[PDB]
């Protein structure tokens, strides 16, 4: 009936949101709207693995299943220029982990049980919402309600929300889709990312547990990704061989091809009047670590250190003059990563011992 | 009234070098102009000299004043990520150069008086167009008139041509300034381009002819950029150093700090019935010899390959179904800059000697 | 597998499309994405009655159900200004006709099937597209495949082909919400469109078939909307006639009430290669008559005629070029809807004896 | 520096307007200037007419002056359908007034100059500003700064103001030109406002102190506004005259004929942080009455309203929370303009005696 903070949305993001507010005192209501090698896997990068510690998950996500990947290995399929490096010599125990989005989820869906401040609601669409000037008042489908001082839209793109408070976001295709894929192959990859630059995108090996297996991030034209997904696995293990220059010997598919497509979403807004939009900005790919579920758990991160903040301070957590403090960092950081500022810093980090 | 094949809006050095381009083609061409360390620099890369070489100006260029570079060095102020390489580890005889964008403009600008097919039209800002099915056409403010099969835009943002086509650019403020300037630094820096990443983007020393002068390109919180502006010159020169890492020793800025904004201009069009756009999106400012005058080089090279052909095959050159080729290329490209994919292939680029 | 014109969308315009072609010689695919008065009506206009006529489905229309009005009755709310007239006053038969979406699009559809050159195909959603330089190549989601000259989006909004293309609308959110219910009234209505103006938009009592049943349209802020919808209907009947001013003695509510949002949809483009959009443009509320369907139809009389020029003079019916004259005069009517110098004309229309 | 309670960047009619409303608050208010029958003229509503009373300016405004109007004639140039009403028949002393916007800005700079607590600054244009927390920090191009707990952007379409907070105008081309005129007719108009729809949108005959002279509004395609303008008088006479179904009889232009771009300009956002727009948002043209500097004035009498509310009990006048009150009332009042909704509203609106 009556919360601090609803988060709409209960993916990842919204999770390591409720998660991260627990130990503040702040009452948050959480809206939802023995298996093998999921086929969504994310770099996780030093500051995602720092977040997941700071909730007391990321133990959990190792213990399920997790690879530590050691170096680092990048060039072109048509030119000479080649980018190489380990984690030693920058001192660093390890780069990244190539971790299932499913045991990422997973491990912060259980934390988010045990948090006594969190409420999940798990059938519990939006109907309605009013902004009201001193609290959001929120109809679900079922004609139930619900009272917030401050609504955090973590739903994919956040169109709903976005609509309501009219900040809509900018979509920007970006002409390739993404096949990825489990791909076994003759030379292990010995715990190091690769990746190729070519005319049509990218070409990234990330390795996984066993030895000899590597998720494949291939972008292509969308008709190219079609014709790979639609192929025999012999024509489709020759090309793979070639786009990767035989790189680690001959390579065999051993999971469903799946394909989605590449776009970016661009925000002028990232807060309104008792609303805080994380995880639904979108800039660059490139490097897989900088983005995807690393954007939007660093979209988290900020929001949650301000709400402790503003909390801590007896202040209203839902008042515009406050949350664009947190919209002003994300629009700079974003900035950066859309002038290509910020893909250099991301490929090089790690973890120290 | 005159009757032209293409009519090129704008005479900068992106129109200049379409007009140049063409020439050899037959087609009748139209350019109208709508209005020491020069501050103004860019890094050439080795596709941008390859068209100028093609235009007959890059030897004009080099002869003038053109700053060479041979190596890379790239690194982060808070972590120990690092990227450095020179030329002939790649089998290049050079990087890129740091040309002056006056030198550039100057080669193209008497190259189109000497294109007999050119005709620069100073001043000849547009009052009206009109587009008709068979034909553009287009009035200038003095009242005279010209027929075109196809316009091409080549002014800035191009803002007034795709209003009037409604097809809007879509701007995005980068949230930081870029401040630049002329540097003299104790340690000579050896025709190695040099970039350090920091919290509000980059700071960058392109090397100039003199062995110890660098163009700097720094961006900045635009607070910060106006501090480091109107600094004393003790407290900037100071200041740079530190966010250098001291690299080159000691630093003495030696012209004026000139600061401008850092901004994306992203496209879902760059054509329409006869109109083509060059020269008006931007995407990444890093690498920077990726960008600037460099994309719209590259959309120049692009269209003077499309339209030579069309014109080849008696197409009309000016129909949208065969501009937007040219179109799905730029868009292409577009994509692979602001996904990050395409900055790699751009830094580590180079020239062949042959 | 081949055809001139393939239609996305199956509703009245995209029918009233290739209802419109018959007779051309076109090959056309359309491709779908005793019963009591149904809540949805429209105010049909006389240029649709006409377009409807040409197309051999207007005595259908009459024949089954449809309710003919006369007069007109425009007044407001708070002050004194007053639009009253009727169509003897004009040289009219009658100034429009109430009619029910579910009728014309029946109609509509069973022309369709009677008509030899329109392939209808029921279970046929999208999957992809492929935007040739001289045809188009359309995969359906049973991965069949159909090529086409051109495409007409006919699909709402048509936001999936518009998103393919790279030309989106504007939506512009109009802040307030339409309830629609079928209402007795005390007096009869003597087949007289009646509205009021008022501080929330408008309220219209749409004559029907009985003397004494009306439906209405009542724009009012979406909270507003959502009581009376909710309302009892001795408060929703009290309210109704006093925002009424009683014009007709008391209202008794027969129906649902049923309530949906009011927003604009703006194009800057109606064509690309090979694409052409029909209905998916929404400009002015006011007058009835000259929007909804009404506006579809329009855009589906102005795309019938430039396609029959173009084939029969052996053109090629998908080249840009050609269709940015159809695209012209879209822009140019929405135009004048959105300034305001569009209403009048559409509010006097009607059809001559 | 110079510390203000509000500072209004854009000193014209609607500028001028919300300064001189704001007198009697107590609030300390900047404005900085950015930048026979005149030809610009406007149909001064009721509502206008009351804000311009209130403010103190209307009997000046008179005095100079203007043309007051008791009826209307609209009808259609291709069917039958017509309204015609005057201001007795709905209770009134009259339904508006023809005022050239010059005299109305004029009448507004004196008052301010007038006013206690307003500060003229002439020139001031903005060089940068920045969003603090607590207060606004604005620099004009003289390096000169202000601080000031609210800007108002009353400059236009605003693009600066609304750039800088990101929060942008959608721009709608209307694709048809008015040209504007004054026209001597054969008989009297009595005062009463006509026009008449057309395929190309509207022509009005709006009526001046003299019996005989209207300034018109003449939507027309851009070309045939353009060969409108350029035609001889004998032609554009003539023209003008079947136009108008020669119901005033035999037309005799008598100024230059002007010619501008009709456009929408359609806003998501009137507020953000310390920040309010006003006099920059369109949406219908017809009514004329209904709009134009008539949808800036009531723009100022809503944010009059709501900050002398706010001031009156002690609220901070720059937060966005008390803000949106005022952006919620003229984003509902965008819609019913462009759904259509508020035209007949305004058609008919008049002044009662009392
Ligand atoms: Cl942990
Ligand atoms: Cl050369
Ligand atoms: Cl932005
Ligand atoms: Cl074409
Ligand atoms: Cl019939
Ligand atoms: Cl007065
Ligand atoms: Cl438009
Ligand atoms: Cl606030």
């Amino acid at each position: 009936q009556s919360v601090d903070v609803a988060i709409v949305g209960g993916g990842m993001v919204g999770l390591a949101v409720a998660c991260g507010l627990q130990g503040s005192g702040l009452r948050v209501a959480v809206l939802e709207q023995n298996a093998p090698p999921q086929l969504r896997v994310s770099a996780i990068n030093a500051a995602s693995e720092k977040l997941l510690t700071r909730l007391g998950v990321w133990q959990d996500i190792l213990s399920r299943r997790a690879s530590c990947y050691h170096g680092m290995e990048v060039w072109d399929k048509d030119s000479f220029g080649h980018i190489s490096f380990d984690d030693q010599s920058m001192g660093y125990s390890h780069l990244g982990h190539i971790v299932e989005n499913s045991v990422i989820h997973y491990a912060l869906w259980n934390k988010a049980h045990q948090s006594s401040d969190i409420t999940l609601l798990a059938p519990a669409e939006l109907q309605q919402v009013a902004w009201g000037e001193n609290e959001t008042f929120l109809t679900l489908k079922d004609g139930s309600m619900l009272t917030a001082r401050l609504v955090i839209g973590a739903d994919g793109a956040n169109s709903w929300l976005r609509n309501k408070a009219d900040i809509p976001l900018t979509f920007w295709d970006y002409q390739h889709h993404a096949l990825v894929a489990t791909i076994r192959t003759e030379e292990p990859h010995d715990a190091v990312a690769r990746q190729v630059f070519h005319g049509e995108g990218i070409l990234a090996f990330l390795p996984l547990s066993d030895p000899h297996l590597c998720s494949i991030v291939w972008s292509l034209s969308p008709e190219e990704a079609q014709r790979m997904q639609q192929a025999s696995e012999d024509e489709f293990n020759r090309a793979l061989n070639i786009a990767f220059d035989n790189r680690l010997g001959l390579c065999k598919v051993e999971s469903a091809r799946q394909v989605f497509p590449l776009t970016g979403r661009y925000a002028r807004q990232f807060a309104s009047h008792r609303l805080a939009l994380v995880g639904d900005a979108a800039h660059t790919i490139h490097p897989l670590a900088g983005q995807g579920v690393n954007l939007g758990f660093m979209d988290a991160a900020e929001l949650i250190a301000e709400l402790k903040r503003l909390h801590r301070q007896g202040k209203d957590i839902g008042q515009y003059i406050y949350l664009r403090r947190y919209e002003r960092s994300r629009k700079h950081s974003a900035a950066l990563m859309l002038a290509g500022m910020q893909g250099f810093r991301d490929l090089f980090s790690g973890t120290n011992p």
